[PDB]
């Protein structure tokens, strides 16, 4: 009825469990003053040294990079022992994926503002040598009408689509341009209500379609011609010709009005 978690002396009462994974759980919790937080619990007892290293690495980067942008989820505190990790993080409304799934269409202004947030968080991690390499909507949390990156893709291991995967990741079987493609696929989904290769149901074919230059991606004409241009720029198969994040930050789509 009223279970608690302690983290660095501070007791937090669990309001409800909001998420889970392979031995990882996420809780909505309230502190002594009834302030809301998300606590991510990780059980470390089967984790190997390689896995542990990646976990510490992600915690370290999350801790450092949050001072550089408020579009990165706030890590308030954490307790880490040989058995468990508890992370006290800011609480949000809902992740971008869940919100997108129950949204018939997105307001053009909300879409542009979310895009800006996404570019800002991803730009920040890039400025410190991190390429996420696995961006999807689920990696972003909506907090006070603002998108926040909740992770940096460093974690080793604990569904899962290839809809957001870039062609050079598949051919090389990887740079900051790889994240631009995936962000492109998220924006495309926010624009056209599906991702560029969603219609292909065989995953092998889908992978083949992603790397095939004779497979042309559709860009149906829309009122916002700057949005359409951004999509075409992000979804160029050649990474050298693909637009960069700083180029995207100066794009009329994010700048003009």
């Amino acid at each position: 009825a009223n279970e608690c978690i302690s983290v660095k002396g501070r007791i937090y009462s669990i309001l409800k469990q909001i998420g889970s994974g392979g031995s990882s759980k996420v809780f909505q919790v309230l502190n002594e003053k009834k302030q809301i937080y998300a606590i991510k619990y990780v059980n470390l007892e089967e984790a190997d040294n390689q896995t542990l290293d990646s976990y510490r690495n992600e915690i370290a980067y999350l801790n450092k990079l949050q001072q550089h942008s408020d579009k990165i989820i706030r890590l308030y505190d954490y307790e880490i022992t040989d058995q468990y990790i508890y992370m006290v993080m800011e609480c949000g409304n809902i992740d971008l994926n869940s919100w997108l799934k129950k949204k018939k269409s997105i307001d053009p202004w909300e879409r542009k503002s979310y895009w800006k947030n996404m570019l800002e968080a991803v730009h920040t991690i890039h400025q410190h040598g991190i390429v996420h390499s696995d961006l999807k909507p689920a990696n972003f949390l909506i907090v006070d009408g603002m998108l926040k990156l909740i992770d940096f893709g460093i974690a080793n291991q604990m569904v899962g689509t290839v809809n957001y995967m870039p062609p050079e990741a598949i051919k090389d079987m990887i740079s900051p341009k790889s994240d631009v493609w995936s962000l492109g696929c998220i924006l495309y989904y926010m624009t056209y209500g599906k991702t560029p290769f969603q219609q292909i149901i065989n995953q092998i074919s889908k992978l083949h379609a992603i790397i095939d230059p004779n497979h042309e991606i559709e860009f149906p004409d829309i009122p916002e011609k700057d949005l359409q241009d951004v999509l075409k720029c992000c979804l160029k198969r050649d990474p050298k010709q693909r637009i960069s994040i700083p180029e995207l930050l100066a794009h009329p789509y994010v700048q003009i009005q």
